[PDB]
């Protein structure tokens, strides 16, 4: 069994991106007798694309777990459906700002995740991890990312499963905002890495 | 030096407090030479002046920090001051909604913590935790405590330093609130215990 | 030319809901040479779309918009996508929960609104309107009658547009809110009134 | 019997301050016998001091209610206390940022409200108008001229009441906030200014 876990370079002015250190800390590691490969992406349309088909092609991982940061969320979310569109309120970091376009022209207008989210869900409340299912990834990158995977799991046959995760910032990432007049919502990093395990070890169960 | 932090019991519904828990884990440490007392209060309005008085007369503190519990914040908030009044939102922990009514009859209408709040909150930023100055702690019975204690060192001469400060819900908090539809904001409990050992280290400091 | 505009009876314990009162005012009239019939739509999954299919069966309008009320949100807010779920946080007027399940099965997993969304939004602005592209409309009500509105157009030809439009509490309707602690935003009935007004125009002009 | 209403002039980057409107709506009009005056003043601390003062000692009002804006408030907020401390977040419209300095060293460090604020919040209420008692009105200017004038109070005899008023955005101020990706709350200009009256309303028949 193969896993793989992508996450977010930093981008709209944030120094970091929690994800880009989830998918680093799990890169390489096994859980049981799976291996988990960690990829990072740029959070730049077209480029995403590319390195995201080459690491699918390349792996061919039996489960895709794509995670991103989510500005001012307060809990882990776990993303219901990807949209066929891409309508962006920011530029890229490569300083494009795409709207109204579809990701696939002709390929359906959705895709629901593959991921046992409710299954993941109830087993980060059991470990005390606040959780819930999101219904809107946006229509940046993230969605981006997810959707072009669960147009390849449905094109290629795998990965077998594929969804996406957001997590909130983490608690030093709040610190220079203070400043700026308002304090968004935090979860400390190990929560945020912890969850994303958790979502893998339930796939994997969850997964023949 | 001596050192009280109080904390308060569960209220409102709510299973649990972390701030009992703070209260419970800091009673007995030693920083440095100084000793610590952690004292958990009633939400109770009489009551908790009751055992508040009596711990500050027993204890005779150098530096008093109230803990208390904040639904709803996002970070670590210190207290910039305390109003002598009274209106409860909801009833306490024995059905009583006292509505505006003061706190001490003829006393300063408030009184501004005498803890060094800008130096703790600065450290706290160093230490990686979200954090804020608060310029109110409500009318219930957070802000009750605070005044009296505040009251108290006016009057008798000690403790030197008295404040409060408000927490975050802690994760295991919110697992249960995400069926009433809603997420509130949360902090580990681990860095909302080491928040207040923070603050307790910078109050030691700036005293003398 | 026809239009379909509809509204809910009121739901959650809310003794009244906007949006009936904007069907009801505005069923009827004419805009310019164009009929509106404005029909109110019970909050019961089932018989909701009985009344819906029976009355876009009867009229067959060329635009549908359908309007519900949105709890919490401060502006008007155009629904980009109906999904083909049923995912309820409270039961409908009749008591019941449905979770997890299509709204028509094997049908698309969503459709996009056919109202012309950015037009809207920019009349709106230019009208002194607050208001903002959604990108979902939840898995309650307001989402299965957009969903069911969008699948009836795309098997059976008409009407050409159809889409949501969510409106936040009108003030009268947060009075009694601020004594349960809490504040949620608002927006004048006669705003959210002409809000729907301008989606029409709008819709009639982009409409041939 | 006389009133002094005043409002402020655009701060913040904000093109306007509803207000200001307010205030020379105001200007002029007659309540029964009462005179009312209204009055804009600056955004900037030193010269809003000497507008407030010159003010005072000029019309010598029976009642003084200042009113100011509160970005993201969703209702009509009674100011209870102002405190005797300027913590400024953002600079004045003269580019000064005061922070922890008293505004009348040696003065009381807060003062109550001598508005009956329950009795207005009462009669907004049964006007259907959002409203609450705000237990802080910042550290900026809103508090500094509310501090000020209660402060003149005190120490003159007049005028006999005293308090602030907090005013959400109006609609038309939330347009260009949409586009930087925000859409905070809002309340009519109309009901704004209806809430003030009403509070003048009450203030006379409290008044003796």
């Amino acid at each position: 069994m193969k896993v793989l876990v992508t996450g977010f370079e930093p981008f709209g002015g944030e120094k970091i991106n929690p994800t880009e250190r989830i998918a680093k800390d799990l890169d390489g590691i096994k859980i049981g007798d799976a291996q988990v490969f960690g990829r990072v992406l740029p959070v730049v349309f077209g480029k995403a694309k590319e390195v995201l088909e080459k690491t699918l092609e390349e792996i061919k991982p039996d489960i895709a777990i794509h995670v991103g940061l989510a500005p001012g969320r307060s809990a882990i979310s776990i993303e219901r459906i990807a949209v066929n569109a891409i309508d962006a309120r920011i530029p890229d970091n490569e300083g494009k700002k795409i709207e109204d376009e579809p990701i696939v022209p002709g390929a359906p207008t959705a895709y629901f995740s593959t991921l046992p989210i409710k299954k993941i869900m109830k087993k980060l409340h059991e470990r005390g991890i606040p959780a819930y299912i999101s219904n809107s990834a946006g229509l940046y990158l993230s969605n981006y990312v997810m959707y072009l995977s669960l147009h390849h799991s449905a094109t290629k046959g795998y990965p077998k499963m594929s969804g996406f995760i957001h997590v909130p910032y983490i608690p030093e990432q709040i610190i220079d905002k203070i400043g700026k007049g308002q304090v968004p919502p935090s979860m400390s990093y190990e929560m945020v890495l912890e969850a994303v395990k958790v979502a893998i070890e339930v796939a994997l169960e969850e997964l023949l």
